[PDB]
């Protein structure tokens, strides 16, 4: 079964095989007085691994690398951060020290710098406008437009029909919105529909936090977002 927040002590990381060559990584961290789980992705990239997102902090990201080496044993050579918050770039300095080449969009790099967060080294070109998509090894990066944040990316693994939504997509169980400080509530439903439009064949959908689902997570998130702007 997918690991839940109460089963992962802060500082530990779990791996979860989603499909051949595709794992999520799961960690936990404190935020405003509570502990929350957080997902990222790992995708076989030939003889190497591509990492999507840190494990939310330096200590968790070190545990991520150790668990990867223990369970998969291929080198993590590149990482992409899907937006500028700490659950996506916190730990970039650990990855860099470990030899990983770190990447994000120019928007993400700039917003991390304004925020005082860790800044991935390399800029991802070709993602500046809503609906842009670029191929990055075994995945497609896609900018659906502003949502949870103005810079948030999603990631699709074509060989497996896995859609990693990051923080723009909520888990089913979640019925309220919290941490919409940086969000574009008015644009968010339309960005979700841009994802639905571009990835209608997605078999697995991973939210930034919580249990995986299918495309039903998309409409569910819209409802939760719309519920917030009607009150
Ligand atoms: C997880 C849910 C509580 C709010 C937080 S904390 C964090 N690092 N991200 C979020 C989010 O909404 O994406
Ligand atoms: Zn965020
Ligand atoms: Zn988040």
């Amino acid at each position: 079964e997918y690991p839940t927040v109460s089963e992962i002590p802060v500082g530990e990381v779990r791996l979860y095989q989603i499909a051949d060559g595709v794992w999520s990584h799961i960690a936990t961290q404190s935020f405003d007085g509570a502990v929350y789980p957080s997902n990222g992705l790992i995708v076989r990239d030939g003889d190497e691994l591509l990492l999507i997102d840190t494990a939310w902090g330096a200590k968790n990201t070190a545990a991520l690398l150790a668990e990867i080496e223990k369970q998969i044993g291929l080198p993590v050579t590149r990482a992409v951060s899907t937006h500028f918050h700490d659950d996506r770039v916190g730990g970039v300095d650990v990855l860099r020290a470990a030899g990983v080449a770190t990447y994000a969009s120019p928007s993400t790099r700039r917003l991390a710098e304004v925020e005082g967060n860790e800044i991935p080294t390399h800029s991802l070109e070709g993602l500046s406008s809503s609906g842009d998509a670029v191929r990055f090894g075994p995945v497609e990066l896609f900018y659906p437009g502003a949502a949870h944040s103005t810079d948030n990316l999603v990631v699709y693994v074509p060989s497996a029909s896995v859609l990693y939504g990051g923080c723009a997509i909520y888990e089913l169980s979640r019925t309220s919105a919290g941490n919409v400080a940086d969000a574009d509530l008015a644009e968010w439903p339309t960005s979700i529909e841009r994802i639905q439009q571009h990835y209608p064949e997605a078999q697995f959908v991973i939210p930034g936090h919580g249990l995986p689902g299918g495309l039903d997570l998309l409409k569910h998130t819209t409802n939760v977002v719309k519920a917030h702007t009607n009150r």
